[PDB]
């Protein structure tokens, strides 16, 4: 069965242990609806989803301010191409294999595809390892690199973007070499700064639009992110721009995190308490304990997990919470639930939720903002157009709606809907509808 | 002299048919129109126009089941690029032949013209027949026709679809061969699936436009859909998305048919009853003579629903379908509005004849082109990179049908009725025209 | 130093006169501004600002009426693609040079850019000179013309427009070959009419664009166009759209000229007169009959003696002068916006900043026509038209966004000063995607 | 250094055990010239040239004659372009991976550029298994993976060819499919049947060549083809056997799957007629010999220039003493280094003229080169055209390690095949 079918591709490279994990997460979650829909399960679907579509290991030489020739090791998956183009980000670290890229792309090409937009699936990037390397150095990598990249990749082919070792910067020498060496002007790469193509709510997308699905499955019910008590945790783009929607929505947040302690604000987060966390915090480098003495709040040293509300918003790190936080939330009286970050909760701290009658919204479908502007930006670089905040956000908006209303006609008929499975089958069946009706290939 | 030029034309194509009959049926209709104004004839335009820019007929070679190889000929006549990239659908039958598919094509080009959209002019297909085939085989035609086909195509030169043996499926065959040996995702044909950059009204896009369009003709003439006798022929995309529209309208819609037999249902269709006739005829067996016991309505053995006395005709079904005989029955009983929601249904005869008794007449051209309009939309989507919400699909499909409408009325005479016969082609042709001028030559 | 730049750029060019005096006038402006902030000055911007991406320059053969073979030169300067393609029209003129072309794409970069809208820049042209000649020998000069410049061009590459010499007809015969030779439908020209993917409000744009612009200059400094009287110099699309946008708002509008003379309506102009107007240009030949129809006219004089509140020049380059900007000043004249392309001169433009008027540049006013082609590539892009009140509204909605870019570089004094706001702020967008695109 | 080095490089991929394996053979025989001469270890030359160009993975989805849909793993590594386009045949077989067409490749980069003729580097193939596959299915499926490969290769940019598992037949399908889809006509493949664009001696090149090397060797020190008895073992030793009687010598082994033919006179034109046709079309070496009345061993090493053209390792230092024993003085290889470590050296060690795999049978891909040329022309060279062109080729390649080197021919292959290959890519700036 499922131990089966992850044997015979480990086959077809084994030493990937990455691969080899993301195949199997991905898998194990498919199967119980596999069963269901064998539909999907003939033509050699599943093996010929797990085969990327083109994979492209290049050589890329450069040269240090040492006037010393370096050598390294570019790749490009080309995973999948069903839904749209392949649509995912580069990352420069010495760490960095082909089963890494292999397993990002992998993933991806599910992520993307449950954002509702036309994009397919991959990943890219290299061994180079951009600490310690000046601007310079840095430049002539993205350069040399991008003498053999640039052949690969279109506006309707391959748009990559940004990830680890890939900011802005990197970004902006990349796309500036494409456009010079193809000499044309459409969107190769996301991620853009304003100048050039760079589109707007680009930080504020992924925090944005955690509040968004959250009032989606919220007000679907008897329900609403109005007038509610909200537990945030973490401090970033995801949590800054989670707890601002959040009070432009009804709803009251009152705590914020990060790796030292938390701060607690039974009144309320301002318009104006916030501003002067993110300026001298996030910018600044910075603790979250030095804020709560400003202001005299309450400075606790742990996990808001224990203050009683109606929403809780994790968005610090990976398995940030456990069971034993959500015993305490739930007994309270938690009604809503929805990650920030990418999986917060672990299979049994999420099952203490559902079988509880608490709303859960996982990060696959919630943190959709920041790749779901992703794709927004390639849809102001195909009009021509330069779209305004306002529009911008409106359109993200409807976009998580988008997301969210995928996941209702999955899990279940009834009583309550599961996010959880119709989050991870939402991105297949898309994928796997579009693989079956182009044939083969 | 019209008989001059026609006789001229068909000079290249002395054994074109269907071809011929197009060039004329079109080119008469536009006699009149070039008096009026003798400026759409400064550089022979009608010798330019009805010269097609590029046909490209090719050989595709597949396998069968049976192991054997079985050789068949394809086409693309790619008709006209004025106003946009070559739109035309693909067409797998046995009786496909370059005459055909030319004349659809020139057919097309007016057609798309007419829908205010930046859509060119193409038609092709194969003489491959698809009946008792494998999805196997299907699917290996398909590709092996993308082949050769795929160097010819492109998002902005040649976006087909599918027509008569070209279904979803064949579609999402030769656009996925398109997509693999291209490495593009471009929107390179329409008609896809939601799955990938398909579009939401599609399907209900015909039958829409043909009410929305319907409608407004009605409207001018001091009349109406709701509250009228509709009578509809088959049980496709275009009938069933025609008697729901029909009935959110007011209208009420008496007939439906199958090639069997036609549904008699004076009680008039109900959300309820189409759902289920949907349903059933949605399945590859499902006839429609079972649909009329499931709710005891009067079945017509063999029969046409032009038997029966109607204000409004809508024959959405096969080409000649309305002959001169049913058409003589139509108007005895006091037929007022005809709109044709299939493609050709109707014959010369049966159409001028329409004409005469004071019906209004709704051609091909116009109201069918409600499709082909939603096609635009799926184009325009995709380019977007944003797939809009079944709302404004629907919406901008109206305000299309609408400006048709005004388009033909623009070109219809001063009379009683607009006929827009006339109109439609005069419409079409001035546009086509306009930017065949303007942009040099070639 | 500013004139050590200069000398070591003019250095290459040394005989490209417009060029030079096109990179002084604007370096000029930015300098102080370079000064406040070092970055721009750093990694050498100004060096390679000036130096074109990719100047191509091409025989074009074609054969007159006389069957006598003739030659001609054209060039097409794709100045910058930092911030889209290559937008700039194509002039077709005998003074027509790359010294020309050079600080007319130049000039047409920064203006592009200070458009918000993803635009280069370029321009492009001939020798060739269209008057006197037959659409046979037009059209077999564009269609040779675009034989070569065919695979220069591009949807995403460079989408050329009209200009002198190039007017609708051209780009249709441009566009056409370009469309045949490529077999491609994508937007490789502008300014193309609505028979084949055309934009409305393409004519009233660069018109409405410069009342739009003013209206926002002058409600910025408690003023408006209702019940002030307005001078309009010109006879074209800028001028035919410029004095009928202006009446809406409530202006009285006196005066409308040609090469010839000028007309004096005191009492004002009317939908009905402007009608005939502009129905009579049409005709070629005449606004001196345009007068006598209706009741005066001044022979031989501009429309600059005239005592008014807004003076909107939309003839020619230089038309006016010193001696024309005390007048205006004297009579009572408080703000002044530029319809056509620098018809003020540098000395007379200082005059009036210096006397206290609002003065608003061709960098800015002018802008209300390639905003339209930049509309017109959008609409292309979606495939689909979008109605005249769609383009209306983002035309306006972008010329108050050129306006307020302006404002925020502009001098903190009594006044904004849009020479140096413009000229800035149209710099900055270029500078940043310039910069952070790397080398090259 | 000597293992730091290796270990630098291995890092990137410590799976791969093919190629790491294959670096070290190249690199360990380098190591002296490299040490002589600083101007190649240079600008990290070395570090450059065991890393692959480009390398593209795709997917290939065909179908069986079960109808059932089958995935499989393709790939091109295209190694080194320095020379020219990339050069190097497809393998289809289960065992098939990255690794192994990526020390493939690597060495191929050497033993074409080895060849004098403007050809690059470069191996590829997929793990596809022809064994127990209808015509129909193979077409299917050198169809459904040149659908994506025809994107990676050209004339001038990547020709590749045949190998195990793709032979004659496979080259013909990928060449049409190609054709087809890029509605090109040029030379994407080398190996062509004569219908197409085929090249003649083909298949006398790799025997022809074997000969007219290892007799420029000869001729070299001063040797007779001739008194000096020749071992022979196929498509190479079919036509090296031929070759050596129209030197005028005395052939007299023929060695079978399992046995050997012996004879005294040696071969005659007629006597090999029915020794090639015979043995080929037939489904055996004793008929022959028997035929004739020669005699015939079980299991040719025993015997008093041994040619082996059958098995790699061949010659293994047991049987190798034994050529000692009667006094050969030389040999030959006829298949990819067919020959054992220790036996190698030992031959060299005994005063034995040794010729490398690498430089022997360079015939066949000297002449796939010719292939390319003739194409290139657009018309067809006669049998004798080919024939004296490639004498000339293999020429070349002999003065060419006698630069670099009784002069070892093993220590001058390795290094001729370097220098060209590190000129080019040091003149053509930093990539
Ligand atoms: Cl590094
Ligand atoms: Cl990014
Ligand atoms: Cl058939
Ligand atoms: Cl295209
Ligand atoms: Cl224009
Ligand atoms: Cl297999």
């Amino acid at each position: 069965s499922l131990e089966s079918f992850l044997n015979h591709v480990q086959k077809r490279d084994p030493n990937q242990t990455e691969f080899a994990q993301a195949v199997r997460e991905v898998m194990t979650t498919l199967w119980p609806f596999l069963e269901q829909n064998p539909k999907y399960r003939q033509m050699s679907l599943l093996e010929r989803l797990v085969e990327p579509e083109r994979v492209i290991q290049f050589r890329v030489v450069w040269v240090d301010d040492r006037n010393q020739i370096q050598v390294n090791r570019a790749w490009r998956v080309q995973f999948s191409s069903a839904i749209g183009p392949y649509k995912g980000g580069m990352r420069f670290h010495p760490s960095v294999n082909l089963s890494i890229l292999k397993f990002l792309g992998f993933e991806q090409t599910f992520k993307n595809a449950l954002t509702t937009l036309p994009m397919g699936g991959g990943k890219g990037g290299s061994d180079f390892d951009p600490k310690g390397k000046s601007e310079g150095e840095v430049m002539r990598f993205c350069q040399a690199l991008m003498t053999e990249l640039y052949r690969h990749l279109g506006a309707d082919t391959d748009v990559p973007a940004g990830d680890i070792g890939v900011g802005g910067r990197e970004v902006g020498f990349m796309a500036g070499m494409m456009k010079k060496l193809s000499n044309n002007t459409a969107c190769v790469f996301t991620g853009k700064g304003l100048s050039f193509g760079g589109s707007l709510i680009r930080p504020e997308a992924t925090g944005y639009g955690l509040v968004y699905f959250t009032e989606a499955m919220l007000k679907r019910h008897g329900m609403g992110f109005e007038g509610m008590r909200v537990s945030v945790s973490g401090s970033g783009n995801v949590a800054q721009y989670a707890i601002e929607k959040a009070m432009e929505f009804g709803a009251r947040v009152i705590t914020a995190s990060d790796s030292s302690g938390t701060v607690v604000d039974e009144s309320g987060f301002t318009k104006e308490k916030l501003a002067r966390l993110i300026e001298i915090k996030a910018s600044r480098d910075g603790r979250v304990a030095d804020y709560a003495k400003e202001f005299g709040l309450v400075y606790l040293e742990g996990q808001p997990w224990s203050l009683p509300v109606d929403i809780a918003l994790p968005c610090a790190t990976q398995n940030e919470l456990d069971v034993d936080a959500a015993h305490q939330l739930i007994a309270n009286g938690v009604k809503a639930v929805a990650e920030g970050a990418n999986m917060p909760t672990t299979i049994e701290a999420t099952e203490l939720f559902q079988q509880a009658g608490v709303l859960f919204a996982p990060g696959k479908a919630a943190n959709a903002g920041g790749v779901a502007t992703s794709g927004l930006e390639m849809a102001q670089n195909a009009a021509r157009l330069g779209w305004k905040a306002e529009k911008v956000d409106a359109r993200l908006h409807h976009i998580m709606l988008d997301i969210h209303h995928a996941c209702v006609e999955h899990g279940g008929e009834g009583e309550q809907t599961n996010y959880v499975q119709g989050a991870n089958i939402a991105g297949f069946v898309k994928v796997a509808d579009a693989m079956l009706a182009q044939g083969v290939i």
